[PDB]
């Protein structure tokens, strides 16, 4: 049987199994699973602790006076760590989580992304799109899913790389390249009917060149459902969409 118990090798809060019920391809081995972003050449990230804006809260950061919440416009997390229904899912705001400069505790309410993966996912072989990721549980709208993790590289570097299949733009542009080093998010396919959205988030640094990319569910997700986001019209403008949705706008057909 083609199967891996945990492609993350214990690095995430939960296992991420792999299965293939479709064809003869073994679990992918042509990359290195990493749970946090890496660098090869240095990006010279502004890690200066004194450049962090931070809050003075000594409660759990649930009040509207939390500076970090104000930097985000408001804290968009409800009491359970889910995005509020009012969250702009078309044009998400930048999220500034609490950090090591804040007065609050590490368990405050403004630290969802930095607390890591909580939902049960599976790497699996799709019918027509290669590998994909699907839910092994129901997941309410607004739930943090996973971060787009990979190798941070410059625009000029991305421009000369052989394989652009695993690039996520941090638009002056830097990219996250998950080709050689990446997490579960490298396997998330494009869907014309998407159920997750990427959100830019700041945690341990606030170097605006380098937002981290957090996927949140955009609606309730059912068990077994493939996870997917909108790669965008510019990406689509070699191969055509196989999402198979009645709404597909990028197939060879339509
Ligand atoms: N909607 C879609 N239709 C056809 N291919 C898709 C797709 N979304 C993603 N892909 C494929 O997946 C690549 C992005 S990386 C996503 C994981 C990939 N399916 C894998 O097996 O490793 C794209 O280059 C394309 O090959
Ligand atoms: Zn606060
Ligand atoms: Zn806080
Ligand atoms: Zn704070
Ligand atoms: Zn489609």
């Amino acid at each position: 049987k083609i199967i891996c118990r945990d492609v993350a090798r214990g690095y995430e809060n939960v296992p991420i199994p792999c299965v293939n019920g479709v064809d003869g391809e073994p679990c992918p081995e042509d990359y290195k699973y990493i749970s946090e972003n890496c660098e090869t050449s240095t990006m010279n990230i502004d890690r200066n602790i004194t450049h962090l804006q931070h809050c003075t809260c000594v409660d759990d950061c649930s009040s509207s006076n939390c500076l970090c919440g104000q930097l985000s416009i408001r804290c968009w997390y409800d009491k359970d760590g889910r995005l509020l229904q009012e969250f702009n899912k078309i044009e998400p705001p930048l999220i500034f989580e609490c950090n090591q400069a804040c007065s609050c505790w590490r368990n405050c309410k403004n630290r969802v992304v930095q607390s890591g993966i909580k939902v049960r996912l599976q790497l699996y072989r799709t019918a027509k799109m290669g590998w994909g990721v699907r839910a092994l549980q129901t997941i309410p709208q607004g739930t943090f899913i996973c971060e787009y993790v990979g190798e941070l590289i410059s625009d000029a570097e991305a421009d000369v790389r052989e394989d652009d299949s695993y690039l996520f733009d941090l638009d002056e542009v830097y990219c996250i390249d998950a080709r050689y080093y990446g997490n579960i998010s490298r396997f998330i396919n494009h869907l014309c009917d998407p159920n997750i959205i990427p959100v830019r988030v700041f945690m341990l640094h606030q170097d605006l060149r380098f937002p981290r990319i957090a996927f949140f569910s955009s609606r309730d997700i059912r068990t077994g459902e493939e996870l997917g986001f909108d790669y965008g019209d510019r990406f689509w403008d070699y191969f055509t969409c196989q999402c198979g949705s009645e709404k597909c706008k990028h197939s060879a057909e339509a």
